């Protein structure tokens, strides 16, 4: 399954566009589970835009580990073909919560200063996101296109994009609680 998705979709889509959306990545059950785990971290005080870092062995986080393992399976089966990068690892999972008070994240590049992070991978957990009323769109400005790309933070959506200056991006103001989990893979 990872072989097929990696080589029939993620590799070609990324090499062409530098951005790749995989809807329905883990399915509604496992999704909801990860979502219930992120919410339990949050409501029990464990955020510090607020964030918390997770390795994947800590408590209340088993299924976030399964997510990370599932992401890793995709990247491993890209076979060094994704942007001709030989990927050597990734960060821990960064869980982010925009509380829903109009806050967002201003336009930025993830790796502006030349660290080894090459691919940003984000998994979204927001069921029945009403983007027209709730805001919180991810807007990416891919270098070499005169049109931006708008990505809704939809439940069980996995997203890949190049981390460097090819992809300046912003989280537009969010008016409902918005959750996402990011890892960065490095070459
Ligand atoms: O959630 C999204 O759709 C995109 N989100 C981001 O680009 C983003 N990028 N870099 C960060 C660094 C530290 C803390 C939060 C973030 C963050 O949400
Ligand atoms: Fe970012």
């Amino acid at each position: 399954p990872a072989l097929k998705l990696a080589l029939e979709y993620i590799v070609p889509c990324m090499n062409k566009h530098g951005i790749c959306v995989v809807d329905d990545f883990l399915g509604k059950e496992t999704g909801q589970q990860i979502g219930d785990e992120v919410r339990a971290l949050h409501d029990t005080g464990k955020f510090t835009d607020k964030i918390t870092w997770i390795e994947g062995k800590e408590p209340g986080c088993e299924t976030i580990g399964l997510l990370m393992s599932s992401m890793d399976d995709l990247i491993r089966h890209c076979n060094g073909k994704l942007g001709s990068y030989k990927i050597n690892g990734r960060t821990k999972a960064m869980v982010a919560c925009y509380p829903g008070n109009g806050t967002g994240y201003v336009r930025h590049v993830d790796n502006p200063n030349g660290d080894g992070r090459c691919v940003t991978c984000i998994y979204y957990l927001n069921k029945d996101w009403d983007a027209k009323v709730s805001g919180g769109i991810l807007r990416i400005f891919p270098e070499g296109k005169a049109q931006f790309a708008d990505i809704e933070p939809k439940f069980d959506r996995l997203l890949f994009f190049w981390s460097d200056r090819r992809n300046p991006h912003e989280v537009q103001p969010a008016y409902a609680t918005r959750y996402a989990i990011t890892v960065w893979y490095f070459d």
